[PDB]
């Protein structure tokens, strides 16, 4: 079994490091004064970057891999996506959900993602997707720790037996309580749904992740209730507000007032760059707003924010390979976090900040933690992001669970020359 | 007594039709293969259009015919209208209300309107106008089925004994419960007033028609509560949201979310083109918004919407002859429903859609229904609208109750020539 990771670079640290492994955990981390020789039981990072696993804080595995079945969304709109999904209803079975969820999970394993939070639609009396996902969670456990959010897609108060189904999902084992206040029939139902959501989370000791204000409506301010209730219950760490795209459209004075509460509450925020840029701003003609939440300002204020892929190869987002560096690339551009340091520190948005959002207790390259880490063939976060590098090795419990042999590019000039896209 | 209506054109149908009458009802409707000869007991539509009666879904008969008494509204503003009305207070008596209401009702009978819903101000401890209108309703019954809305003009919670007076109006026989949430002192009073309105409608088994969001305020969203409460009680068919002019100013994202609820709720919408274009947009300088609700989008979404005249010859609207084709003409222009089909189908906005809004159970040219129909001297809806044709004949219970001999225009060129404005 592997005993050491050598010649490792670490974010924010100078030089090379050696990570000692014992009994599936990191026993010690020591600096090196030079390059160490390879040997049996040593995994050579080759001066590449070693980081804790990538995290997917927000994805919908119940709808993944269904784009084009039976027809393609040709307009690319949300409306048509709903219709295309409805045409596939006859194929939505227990086995179908498991098969598609596993397909995307395999892409995630290949992409060094060892933690995934999936939302599952529970506005279905049969809870078909949920039952399937609970089995998938057990099956994929050796490679990925999967959290399941009971997501009442059609609303809690605006759908028949919505609250009862949400609670049933928790009784069956869902890890997180979801909600969608802006989709409820009225603002009052929206606020009330949040009180019910928090009551359920406290009753069952579960986390909370609300699809919050995902709409270009400057009056959609459910985020203040999410933050206020979290602060009241002293449970900010266990709470997440996903999307909050409406915040992109708030006036600055209200946003400034709100930010004080957001910081005090300690809640987490998830932005989904690939889907937000695609689905937001659809009611604008020109100019067209970007529609991503205030990521830059959150970072400047010390508010925890991270990035999710949201959807992969489905009616609402036809693209994706479940790659977090790709999600990060889109977010840095749309949020204008393009300074060198902002880009370099970007890795935090798909690693540490996301681990905090999932309330993970065993995460990070530190003595005592499980030996879960990945190796990127790049010098730092900036380099990894610029070159969209693959994951050279993914290690879990001190064992390699994924590896990618890099592509080899050659140009034939007066003489053949290898191209690695580095200067 | 009349036995048949011959040579009739019907909207959306090809050719000519014969409508057989018996015992005040339509016994059968048969297609003709050519023009039928006239004869005793046959009313010849002369290839004109036959439709069920025009409907006035929203008018204020308690204030009608008072413009210029004792003074004229010179600015044309809402503010001055209130002052001009106040100067006439000494003339507001039982007999005065009946006289003016009857004057407009006669214009409506002449204009082929057999169904009228009038709002009556019940923010008056003496309920003078209501008592008068209840007598008018009985008196005009042979010609018009009049519905009375108990309209709490000064608010339910914002006026002394407002709720008690609203209920008293229902106990006296008002057919519909009214409300005006945006006029209440606070948003909270607005929402609460709607709960009270729905409770009264269920307690007395009455319809509901709310003066809803008649204001250029993008934050006036009482329509979502009207729709949500209707959906909750499963009574959409009995509910109407009048005006909703604020919807003209909503952002598109919220409107899209709202529309799902509007469709699911099944409630009705009334737009009042002549008054809305006049009174809305008054706080804008330039550019100036139109201020009519989203009629085109409602039609595209299958949401029932129709047109009312609102006011006739009073301080708030000095014009009008209570003519529905004139109301329709204004609405088609302001709502940009100017395609041929949109204009031709326009008749639905002042006939069938309005009948649905009034929850009428005996309406339409169909076997078994009462023989209530009107004949327009035009080829179709487009032609009737373009030429603003009068009602040639109005038939109720199988008897003619109104008729108009068309004007005769002649131009004297090298020879006299009759002009009918057709090409
Ligand atoms: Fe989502
Ligand atoms: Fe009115
Ligand atoms: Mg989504
Ligand atoms: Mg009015």
């Amino acid at each position: 079994a592997l005993q050491t990771i050598i010649n490792a670079r670490l974010p924010g640290e100078e030089g090379l490091w050696q990570i000692h492994l014992q009994d599936g955990k990191i026993s010690a981390i020591d600096a090196q004064s030079g390059v160490m020789p390879i040997t049996e039981n040593s995994l050579d990072a080759e001066q590449g970057l070693v980081i804790p696993p990538f995290v997917e804080p927000h994805i919908h595995l119940d709808t993944t891999q269904t784009a084009g079945q039976p027809n393609w969304n040709q307009s690319g709109t949300l409306f048509e996506g709903i219709e295309r999904w409805a045409e596939r209803k006859a194929l939505l079975t227990h086995d179908d959900v498991k098969q598609r969820a596993w397909q995307t999970l395999k892409w995630q394993i290949a992409n060094g993602i060892q933690h995934v939070r999936t939302h599952v639609d529970v506005s279905d009396a049969t809870l078909t997707a949920l039952k399937a996902m609970l089995e998938v969670k057990q099956e994929v456990a050796p490679w990925i720790d999967l959290q399941i959010v009971a997501f009442p897609q059609e609303g809690i108060l605006s759908y028949p037996n919505g609250e009862a189904l949400l609670e049933e999902a928790l009784r069956l084992g869902a890890d997180v309580v979801g909600a969608i206040p802006h989709f409820e029939f009225t603002r009052e139902y929206g606020v009330e749904s949040l009180h019910k959501t928090f009551a359920l989370a406290q009753k069952y000791d579960r986390l909370i992740d609300v699809h919050c204000d995902e709409i270009d409506d400057e009056q959609s301010r459910f985020v203040e209730t999410v933050a206020a209730l979290a602060h009241h219950e002293g449970m900010g760490a266990r709470v997440t507000a996903s999307h909050t795209t409406a915040m992109h459209s708030y006036n600055g004075a209200y946003t400034s007032r709100l930010f004080r509460l957001l910081k005090m509450s300690g809640i987490n925020f998830v932005a989904n760059p690939l889907v937000n840029i695609h689905l937001q701003g659809r009611f604008d003609t020109y100019p067209k707003r970007r529609g991503i939440t205030r990521v830059k300002e959150m970072l400047e204020s010390g508010i925890n924010v991270c990035f999710g892929h949201d959807a992969v190869f489905d009616p609402w987002y036809p693209l994706g390979t479940a790659n977090m560096l790709q999600v990060l690339h889109m977010g840095l551009h749309v949020c204008q976090l393009m300074g060198y340091g902002q880009i370099n520190d970007g890795l935090n948005l798909i690693t540490h900040h996301s681990a905090r959002t999932l309330n993970l207790q065993d995460y990070g390259i530190a003595a005592g933690n499980s030996a879960n880490l990945i190796i990127l063939p790049a010098e730092n976060g900036f380099d990894a992001l610029r070159r969209q590098v693959p994951v050279r090795y993914s290690v879990r419990g001190g064992k390699v669970i994924a590896s990618t042999q890099p592509a080899q590019t050659t140009v034939y000039l007066e003489q053949p020359e290898a191209i690695d896209y580095k200067r």
